[PDB]
């Protein structure tokens, strides 16, 4: 009861309301509330680092297998130049340009890339997906690992996914 | 064919100094965590605190060696200092091949309908943050019940 | 040119207080450039093998290079730790430079700014790779240079 | 009775093995004294052993005279012949090396190791190394620049002293 600071947390109802994505020439916003129910493929990784760059390939092969999980970049480019760059010449989404030293922390990322496969309410389904993708063998099981996955309902603060995702 | 029957169809393990086997039968629906490993990698060797603690934690879950040994007297030695069950010794690049196994250690594992559950779990379980997400992922995976071919879990689970 | 401005100083921990050396002190030492950070826990571990190499080759200077996330993040890590580090900020060019995509990472650096080992991090875990170390030290030759930072870091 | 049967390894690793037309050669091991080496431990069913030889190949070009030795660890013969007719690179016969891997604790396929022409280990972990492309000028320098103090080999036999604990 004494020094309620709601205030000043309410202010994070609206963290991450948009991510980004290039069309042509346009950075375009997309409300997160898109990414609802979905399950999402967190690439961690950055322009200048010539692994991550290479690991694209990996990803659209992916994708087109995987075409109902959505693919998030979460840069560690140093510009938004590099950033923009790196986003134009992929089909991602991608949090905005900033620094996310604290999701590496909360999930203990320690290479890039990584990539992480994250079920509809926030359950890490493969902590280290940027190893499994490299080769063909997986597609059969993570389909089945999808498929047979029980989604339990969560409550997320604010219904704000991306909040509970990165900060929570 | 003949030994496509019988493939597999005892695993082994060390009791008070004794080389003893048990009908792979009875690995029927268990969850099962493949070990990967040699006695001549010392990764392998410290790997087995890990396997250890982790089988504190998931007790009912099966470990399993599947050995890069290179004699069987080395497969031995390694095996009377667990309590894992194993593969009888003999050369598994094919299962290597099967599911691109690139290191030891490592570790897989397996649902009791042969799926895999974590491909890489080795660097999962050496460190401290994992507990509560494999039990999430057993707790939620639905179990659909197979039949094998020729009655053997393993005769799928290695060769198709 | 304020080239002459770059990397004039390190930092570090002493009697609870936050120091300063000027980094000439650094011209001609073997050095070992640790790429880590206090949020890592990977990194915080590796400490104590970089604690072990540092009582096994005791004329590499170790430098940390941070990648905290803040200044007092930063400031913990120095408190708890007996390296030399560049001054908190980012060091994305560093890591763009060596193609550095792991923390940690540890590189042995001659007194030339030459690679003597680029992955060290894995090399130093075991205490089996002293000796063959203690040759590579032992056998490189030294073309002395005329400059260090400017050159090891930007180029 | 058997003290001859440990001079029978003066002869051991005699010849290496390569392909050069779909055609299975040899080559008499002593063509390798005094080189430095690349022990490239790898097997053709391993994908990214197979995709590694694109970094061995950018290798080769700019060491040319470092000699790349596979160290397989295929399944069959056949898979080792197949693999060593698209790689031209010299090999041990095929064989079992587990021993190998123990005497140098080689963990991961692919792994590469550079290696002296007095049998040091110049680089232990130089598949990381040569996948990216700042490497070349540095492992020059460290090739130009690390003296080779000379050993004496057991049986005079190179590949002895390097394999065999």
């Amino acid at each position: 009861y004494p020094n309620d600071k709601t205030a000043e947390y309410e202010k994070y109802a609206n963290y991450m309301n948009y991510l980004y994505y290039y069309q042509n020439n346009e950075l375009k916003k997309i409300d997160s509330s898109y990414f609802k129910d979905k399950y999402l493929g967190l690439f961690f990784g950055a322009s200048w680092c010539k692994y991550c760059v290479t690991f694209i390939d990996s990803l659209n092969i992916f994708k087109k297998n995987f075409p109902n999980v959505e693919i998030i970049y979460i840069p560690f480019d140093r510009t938004y130049q590099e950033y923009q760059s790196f986003l134009k010449n992929t089909n991602f989404y991608a949090l905005p340009f900033d620094n996310y030293l604290y999701i590496c922390k909360k999930y203990q990322i320690k290479n890039l890339p990584s990539f992480m496969l994250i079920t509809p309410n926030n359950n890490i389904l493969v902590k280290d997906a940027a190893q499994l993708i490299k080769t063909d063998e997986y597609i059969n099981n993570l389909k089945s690992l999808i498929k047979n996955y029980i989604i339990h309902p969560k409550t997320f603060q604010f219904n704000n996914r991306f909040f509970d995702l990165f900060r929570n």
